[PDB]
Formats: C-alpha cells, structure tokens, sequence
C-alpha cells in the first residue's frame, strides 16, 4: 500500500490522474519524482520549470553544478539528483523533442529509466512542450516500464482523451 490516492488504474502497474506534478509532489512527497528534462539540465518551462520554480531555483543551482562536473546528458538517458522540497529524489529523464528533430524511437530508452526504480510520480515523457503525441507517450510507457508508475496529467482535458483512447 502506498499514499497515491484518486488514481485510475490502466495496468497492473500503471496509474493515472488528472493533477499537478508540482502540487501532486508537495502532498505525496514520493521516493521519485521525474522530470521532463533536457540534456543540459536547463529547467526552463514545461514540467522541469514548474518543478523548478517550486524548488525556489535550487533545482537548477544543483543542476548547473551536475553539468559542469559531468556533461550534458543523452537524449533517452537520465541522472538522479536531490527531489529537494517535492520527493526524496529527482529522477531527471530526456525524452526525444520532436521540435528538436529528436528520434521518437529515443521516448522507449528514456521510459527504460523508470525500471530502476520500484515507485515513481511521472509526466508523460516527450509530451507538452517536447512536442510528441502523449497518447503514443502513454502506449510506450504501458509497453516499457514494469515498475509502479504514477502519472500525472496536468490538462483535463487531455486526460480524458488518454482514458478514453486506452487500449
Ligand atoms: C499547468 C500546471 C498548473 C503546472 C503547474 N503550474 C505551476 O506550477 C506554476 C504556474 C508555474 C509556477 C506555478 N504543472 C504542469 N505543467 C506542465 N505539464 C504538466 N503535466 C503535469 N503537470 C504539469
């Protein structure tokens, strides 16, 4: 038993709300919370600057510190770092930007980071500003990740555009 409430459940181990990350992150507090990030660790907009803006810039402080020891990060890879005020952890992922020209063939990598981890509160990789198709997001998602994943959908009305397509 876990502290996520209000959930749907699509799979065995896949759930889904219609919630902020932000908010859901700040009444939660879960072990992993996942960013929508990019391979700098620039959390501009999108997921990565909400949950920024909630971490009082210290999101990126400790990010910009991650990039000058280590480098940018892989399209389809990812870094764990502190979840600061919102989790016990970060779990920094990159899905492919389609606006970027990324290969969507990348979103099934960046999803395989979620198996490392027994329980995660997520977005849908690659979706919003990363400009893929959450409904084909959501499908890779189901397809690829076999540990307990929490996904929180900020539109309403998307949300229910993805119960009501689920296959
Ligand atoms: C749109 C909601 C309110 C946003 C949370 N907004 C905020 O924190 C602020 C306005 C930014 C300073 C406060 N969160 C998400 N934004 C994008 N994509 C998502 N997917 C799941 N949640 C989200």
């Amino acid at each position: 038993v876990n502290s996520f409430s209000g959930y749907l459940k699509l799979t065995d181990n896949v759930y889904i709300k219609n919630a902020d990350i932000v908010e859901e992150a700040k009444k939660v507090k879960p072990t992993v919370v996942v960013n929508a990030a990019n391979v700098y660790l620039k959390h501009g907009g999108g997921v990565a600057g909400a949950l920024n803006k909630a971490t009082n810039n210290a999101m990126q402080v400790e990010s910009d510190d991650y990039i000058a020891t280590n480098g940018p990060l892989k399209v389809g890879g990812s870094c764990v770092l502190s979840g600061h005020n919102l989790a016990k952890h970060c779990l920094h992922v990159v899905g492919p930007n389609v606006n970027k020209g990324e290969d969507i063939q990348l979103l099934k990598s960046a999803y395989e980071n979620f198996n490392q981890h027994e329980v995660l509160l997520a977005p849908l990789l690659s979706a919003g500003i990363f400009g893929a198709d959450p409904i084909h997001s959501l499908r890779v998602c189901v397809d690829t990740v076999r540990t307990n994943v929490y996904l929180a959908v900020f539109d309403k009305n998307l949300y229910d555009k993805l119960v009501s397509s689920f296959l």
